[PDB]
């Protein structure tokens, strides 16, 4: 009977998952069918549960979730950070394979000498930051093999756990600088490289990461290529010397939208993925190009974050996340970013953060650091993040480390901490309740408003902050405390001493308690015209060890100020014109008021003179 | 028949009707009642086809989770309302009276109230027949308290009602329990044993009674909060309190979990009332009011009015929201209203609005954008809002005020533009990038913020500790009549309540540009110690840079770039420094404008003076002041 | 075999093969416009399933709604237009002759004008087969005026042509009236009788004749508005006006009433002309221009280019708009034009822009993002506009810079980064949070803007009444060589139009850090009233810190923290305050330099002067100038 095969066809359409007791294998045969078309996999309402099993794949997948159905088990779309033609994993320790081995144990007979031969954390590590190694990947070439050992020709750059062996499809040395912000790569790559290819560029001797430091590397896609050089759809961000140019085999597409729910959902090494408009219990999303992530609510499952980006590059859009649920031992982060250069960050709501120890679970973190690596937070713009104290013994919320050249705007909630950034804008920040602590900023712009506020270190910057409070424990009655820094962020230079920062505070503590600016381990400290306090403080002008040509310009501080002859007053042309008479042009100078009369005549008296003549007034001339 | 039984009848009807989707507009109220109570037992969608539906001309009520697809071409023209429980109630009576039946203090309420037990706790609400009256100060207000007596003809209350009541609604909560002390906001943990009545993803009401957190120090508020972990000891929520509350009412709610509408088509009215995380987005809708949620996700919307006093209304909304992309218009009032108007959302994150064609009738307003946070009788703080991107332009009204936010805590605010903003009675907050060239700028009762931009001309009322940083094109017309920046007395503090008519402490950096010859630049009364910043500017077409009127005291100045007569006295302070200051130049360059002479250092060292700028460093109208 | 009417075959056929579902890429451009006809009856959506459909090669263009949903796996590889009437017509006769041939003041035009009569409207406009050309200012332009002379051979008009015409065509409008007098920017009601030929719904095109209120005081400009409310008095508008017309005329315009454009494929090219509220959303288009549009909402899009000048673009734009989340790319050019390129979109919010990969091959540039007022032959002000979040990167051209901002009046800028930006003839607008430390920041002709942020170095060029409050880390390398903020001359006023080289009260508070020992701080000349601000900072490393270039007047200056040479001269001003100053300090650290002493208030009262600084209150080398 036809009818029958064709009422059959209609109750049970091809690429619409309705039962939720299908097989794992009957679902990856569903999504290998869809990824041939290039369409969707939508699924009908119920709890899915995938027999327990995480379900992976590697190649494109477009889900279509909608409310009523949750997928409860892990979804995992992992491309190739690295396209490989052979791989030997391992399981010798990090003790066995310390940094600057040479020689492997394992069956590399199939591995040519002179080969290209790379070198990963195994997939069943995580590495570990004691040996400075979580997510590192070396380069070297071959210098003997055979069917119980791989000798590389340079040591192994740092310790591996588990160390996986592999022959790249596609990689060279470059010999020389690819400098940031270019955009074409010289020579012949067209044996291996073809327009929309990804490529990694892993640094080698170059000093473009955090602190100065040699251990970065960035994603580009080629968009022409010739016998001359490839050209790369956007530009570099990091200057790189002498490094790898590796052939990648991310992931073409995939995308997760519907308004249902996933339980955990990881995106690994995607070109252009998106995920919208759905509940994602823990989301993670890295070593991706162009991302798209936006309108994503995140409950947690209880780990150190519940939502991170790490190593994202190209140009992405991350808006409208609200994350929580995350519980940690050691510092992590609700919501959580790790290197994402030129990312557009807009209206993420963090809440409900967890520490169970002596570190912190913040609510949202950019972070540079992901060992071994120091890839610049370069370019990207931050707008719109809304924090509340974590549940820890740690108050700080807000964290951003080894940020560039980024604008930074409406920051609210609870404590900031800004570190380790250049040549930025932070403006809009409103914590009135807290500290807002600043360390080792080089050429940065910081104004709002807080309780209280510390700056350590920093060179050539700007604080334009209103101050309510004062602080309660390191930073015991004081409304702006400065003192020394650790390390300038771009040349990794130890530096202690602070230089050249304007500081324009308004502190209306009405502590009697309260010292308004305390001020050591700073050289030339600016204190400019708009810097305001009141007179019930105890003191304006605390200056301690270590501060050389302190700067003044005239402000409206009320209570005590420190002397002494370093001090360095306004410069101007023209003068100055004093618009008064004895009311109102008396300059108050050492212990006298000094004016000129109506006469013409300078004089001086040692109280506020009621005329232009009183009795304990003197004509200093003519 | 098929090989399952059923006959090809029933196969194809259930194919070309499937159980959720609706596409006759001829459906019943009892049919999509049906149609929408089977989507909510499997938690799913219900689509609609395209048509006009009226649904018989009634409204659509649910009072459990809604979760439509509305698409393109699909008008539902009837009102749909999803309503939880905004306290979860066992038994509840009505009553009939009017408010001055059940005045303020009233303890004796008529009715059949022989099922309250002596000693339980009772609640009043107003009837949801009415809207109250913000002249008895009683439009949203719940009262609880204990039962005192009860029989079946009345029943008496342990206290008295907190205002006056119209059609009063009486109930036992499912769960209510009062706390006895403080919890401060920002806290997380609520100690007690609540295991007898609460769970994980329950979400509790705090309601303040002895507290003085409100806008203007005032008792009455209230939150919101989810309650994320319980144990014998107390309940974690899972946003830390906004407000301190002391000796609150804790009380169990019963908001819907979830709803949803999206798809593209048009609503003509939509109510979301009493719904934990409701989702509203890409949708046209011409009425549309969200009040009493939790985690509202709201936007991409767009809304033609239905010509009452507001379009598009968002009140009482908990915990972290967001709303985004909204285009407002066509609403028409006779009082006070806004095309989109916000009532006490703290947390809320607002994303680029742009309100249009509101209208008022007499003498109050119609703005196009209204954050409020006094809904009588509820005073609670709009805490910790985030604002951008907000445009607007002059509402068809006696008032041309457009844009106004009151009762702002901890908000930080940017992007304001196109017409003219007033902010109120807001603290610790910043306002930037306000970009109103034709319009006047007013401030009233600010504390602790910081407001900056550019406007035709700006009026300070009051004020303290707060910043002023802002170019003006223009001066004044009306009450400000030819004067760029007025400031003036003030009403109440905004935190403490406290009466207080005169400014403190706030500093005016004025960039005034208006060529009028008529100009004041700054015309300053009822300001203790207000500081004129280094950063002010004007022209010298003006008519005069600084009057100063009744009530100044300690007016502060920094050297400074004002141009015409500046008010004298004793009273003035100037700026205050180390380092002395360098005067970098000779008699052309380091003259010393001061009183009516030029005072300068000689090339050969001297102090000298004369009542003329020099023309050289020894006019024949110098004097030597001394060696 | 039957069900009640319909063979089951039916019943089956219709159910694998509906009507709106686009499933076979073999469509005809014949039964794919039957599908488009059919849905727009319903006024519903077309749906695509998945394939690579190519349209048979033809362009697919519809003057009628089009809602189409494009899902994931759907490529639309062909052009899609959807194309309104910008000016609804009753008649219209095409020419083929050329700009020569109908010069500016034209008033004879050969072709069969028997059906236009002696009196009525007649409008002309570029042939549809024409771009027309800069060189004669006219790409873009309408011309409205009446019929003096018909036949068959020649049509006279009754006023020449403001502008030559390639290919004009002439044509009678549906209704087009000329009003008599102002219409003032920010009215929302025109007065007359326009019953006969408007109702509630429509949108009209202003065109301004006399007035004043283009871009540098140019007369061609225009608006659409959507009428709101209609009687014999006058008509209401949805929108107040953006502009001021005088003796305009008001034409009908026949907008498509809505379109949309969603569900996460990809589209080849996609024009959207002449829609009111057109959506397109979360797609793919490689080209994509919106252009004579009200109420646009455009979103989450990408656009990869298909090597044309522009990639991504919106002309005309009026209204309320949205714009957020575009990623464009991929752009040509050999004259100037941009990625995503943006003319006279007043009003319209854009939101989070990242353009990128934009190149050109000669002398002139292709930008990242560019806003523009002029579209020959317009000069529409971009009025009331709201930035927030473009970042750009360095053009592959000899042209470095990446971001323009051109004819913003009235806007709120903010977060721009990556590459050079130039703000050029902008007017009463904020440009904060700009972010460019390794390019220059390039200013010219703004007048009334605040400007802040940080750069590698600066350049203004004229500009009056504005602010830079800028950090800058490095010098010039060009045209700006040595010197961190450079500022020179200007050339036009942006409102009035009046040329104009001196830049007038300026305030530029720069803090310079390069640490070169060749740099100067700040070199300026063609200003008047430069002032200085209490803001400015150097360092000791500098070779100068202020040139003073020719002429320069009033140059003012605030006690500053500049380190190195200041150029000398009698006419700098200094700061202005009441109340003196208080040199808090004894001869440590109150000690005055002037000229060649040091000056100071002695322990004893004293005032003394030292040619060094005093180590001392009695140094030897002191003076006592008196008691």
């Amino acid at each position: 009977r036809t009818i029958q095969q064709a009422i059959d066809g209609l109750e049970n359409p091809v690429h619409y998952v309705k039962d939720v007791s299908i097989t794992p294998s009957a679902l990856l045969a569903v999504a290998v069918e869809a990824a041939r078309l290039g369409r969707t996999v939508a699924f009908g309402p119920g709890h899915y549960t995938n027999q327990g099993q995480p379900f992976e794949v590697d190649f494109p997948l477009n889900l279509d979730v909608p409310v009523g159905t949750f997928l409860d088990f892990p979804i995992i779309i992992r491309g190739k950070t690295v396209k490989m033609v052979r791989s030997v994993t391992t399981n010798l320790t990090a003790a066995q394979c310390p940094a600057g081995t040479t020689v492997i144990a394992g069956d590399f007979s199939a591995f040519p000498v002179g080969s290209v031969v790379g070198v990963k954390l195994g997939d069943n590590t995580n590495g570990s930051a004691s040996y400075n190694n979580e997510a590192g990947w070396d380069f070297t070439t071959v210098a003997a093999s055979s069917n119980t050992s791989i000798t590389l020709s340079t040591g192994l750059r740092w310790a591996f756990d588990k160390p996986e062996v592999f022959t790249p499809e596609y990689a060279v040395r470059y010999s020389g600088q690819l400098s940031r912000s270019s955009y074409f790569i010289p020579g012949d790559y067209t044996s291996g490289l073809n327009v929309g290819d990804i490529i990694r560029v892993e640094n080698i001797d170059g000093t473009d990461g955090v602190h100065g430091n040699k251990e970065y590397f960035e994603m580009l896609k080629v968009s022409s290529i010739d016998s001359s050089g490839i050209t790369v759809e956007t530009r570099l961000r990091y200057t790189h010397v002498n490094p790898w140019i590796v052939k990648t085999g991310l992931v073409k597409g995939s995308s997760v939208t519907g308004g249902g729910r996933l339980k955990r959902l990881e995106v690994r090494g995607v070109d252009t993925p998106k995920v919208n408009s759905v509940d994602v219990d823990r989301l993670i999303v890295g070593l991706c190009y162009n991302i798209d992530v936006g309108e994503i609510t995140s409950r947690g499952v209880g780990e150190p974050s519940s939502v991170n980006f790490t190593f994202c590059f190209g140009r992405g859009f991350l808006y409208n996340v609200r994350a929580s649920g995350s519980v940690s031992t050691t510092d992590n982060s609700a919501l959580k970013l790790m290197s994402c250069p030129g990312l557009i960050i807009n209206n993420c709501s963090p809440h409900n953060s967890t520490s169970t120890g002596s570190q912190g679970d913040y609510g949202f973190y950019v972070d540079a650091y992901y060992s071994p690596y120091w890839c610049w937070n370069d370019g990207m713009s931050i707008n719109g993040i809304v924090t509340e104290t974590p549940r820890s013994a740690v108050t700080r919320a807000l964290w951003l480390f080894g940020l560039r050249g980024c604008s930074v705007s409406n920051l609210s909630g609870a404590q900031v901490f800004l570190q380790g950034c250049a040549k930025s804008v932070f403006s809009n920040i409103v914590t009135p309740d807290n500290l807002l602590e600043l360390r080792d900023l080089s050429g940065c712009i910081v104004s709002g408003m807080a309780n209280n506020a510390l700056v350590l270190g920093c060179w050539n910057s700007t604080f334009d902050l209103t101050l309510f409070g004062i602080g309660s424990g390191s930073n015991l009655n004081i409304a702006l405390r400065a003192g020394a820094g650790v390390t300038h962020p771009e040349t990794g230079v130890p530096t202690t001493l602070g230089k050249n920062n304007t500081f324009n505070v308004k502190s209306f503590s009405p502590s009697s308690l309260a010292v308004t600016l305390s001020i050591a381990q700073q050289e030339r400290p600016i204190f400019g015209a708009g810097c305001v306090d009141v007179d019930s403080a105890n003191k304006s002008v605390a200056l301690g060890s270590n501060v050389t040509v302190p700067t003044m310009l005239p402000l409206a501080l009320t209570k005590g100020i420190d002397s002494g002859s370093g001090w360095v007053g306004g410069r101007t042309k023209g003068g100055i014109w004093f618009d008064g008479n004895y009311r109102d042009a008396a300059v108050r100078w050492n212990g006298q008021y000094v004016w000129v009369a109506d006469n013409g005549s300078l004089k001086a008296a040692p109280t506020k003179p009621d005329s232009d003549s009183p009795s304990n007034g003197v004509v200093i001339g003519p």
